[PDB]
């Protein structure tokens, strides 16, 4: 009826963008889902950092790391859009802080060194999704070669259905313990990426955690969000875009939108 008419709405969004459309979003009370190209593959982007900083968290609360560990890094020429890590260098900065950075600010200084000393690489960030029962999930190359966003391309991808329920096993399932949850908790909440996003579309009174991805190719942009509506249950929104040309611009607009009308349809 209401799922009904959002099929309806997204497939005219989607018209209006010239693009692909992904969209899978729960209400963890009543147990509602719905779904639009859910099973479909989309490029990643540096959405997955979000879930970069869940496997290191796991780590943490294995105590194969410490999240007080000091990483040095001042002899590495960091990567593009590492804002963090260009401004702690030379001084060493916690893993925690390091995950943190890679999810709340994008971080690929960040996101590299965590994979290349302490995650095992895009395999072993692959190896921990399916480690949480995600099958679709993948990532097979590095920052910042994986925005490539090619159309048909396999690698760094997952679709929209499967971040969601894997956000849904992190944020809210039984993966980490009552407090290195509400350390992952707040790590989303204090993403600083996505105000015109999923945020855009929800009530100020709403707690939000997300985490953004825009490729910058194929007008390819993202997000994921946890939602604690007050006196309601969490709710998990998961929005994936690509768009026809390599030249075409991303809309963050879009993305609003779209979880505006996920979020209709699964009162
Ligand atoms: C992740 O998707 N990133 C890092 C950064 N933060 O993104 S977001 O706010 O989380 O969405 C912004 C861009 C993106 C990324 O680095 N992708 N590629 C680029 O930015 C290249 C720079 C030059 C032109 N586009 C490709």
């Amino acid at each position: 009826n209401k799922s009904d008419a959002a099929a309806k709405q997204i497939k005219k969004l989607e018209e209006d963008f010239d693009g692909r459309i992904g969209v899978f979003a729960i209400d963890t009370g009543s147990g509602n889902t719905f779904g639009y190209r859910s099973d479909e593959r989309f490029p990643l982007c540096s959405s997955f950092k979000g879930f970069l900083a869940a496997a290191v968290l796991e780590r943490v609360q294995q105590k194969k790391l410490d999240i007080n560990q000091k990483v040095k890094y001042e002899s590495r020429d960091l990567e593009y859009h590492s804002p963090i890590t260009t401004k702690y260098k030379g001084s060493g900065m916690t893993l925690g802080d390091m995950a943190s950075a890679a999810l709340q600010y994008s971080d690929n200084g960040a996101t590299n060194i965590i994979m290349e000393r302490f995650l095992g690489g895009p395999e072993g960030m692959t190896k921990f999704m399916r480690s949480i029962g995600d099958n679709e999930f993948r990532l097979d190359r590095w920052e910042l070669e994986l925005n490539t966003a090619i159309p048909g391309d396999k690698r760094d991808t997952s679709t929209p259905k499967a971040v969601a329920n894997s956000l849904n096993k992190l944020a809210l399932g039984n993966v980490l313990n009552a407090k290195v949850k509400a350390i992952y908790q707040n790590w989303l909440k204090g993403n600083t990426t996505g105000d015109a996003r999923i945020r855009a579309s929800v009530p100020a009174d709403w707690v939000v955690g997300d985490k953004t991805g825009s490729c910058g190719a194929y007008g390819t942009a993202n997000d994921y969000a946890v939602i604690w509506p007050k006196n309601r249950a969490p709710l998990i929104v998961s929005i994936y875009t690509t768009r026809k040309s390599k030249d075409d611009k991303h809309s963050d607009k879009t993305i609003a939108e779209a979880s505006r009308i996920a979020i209709q349809a699964i009162d």
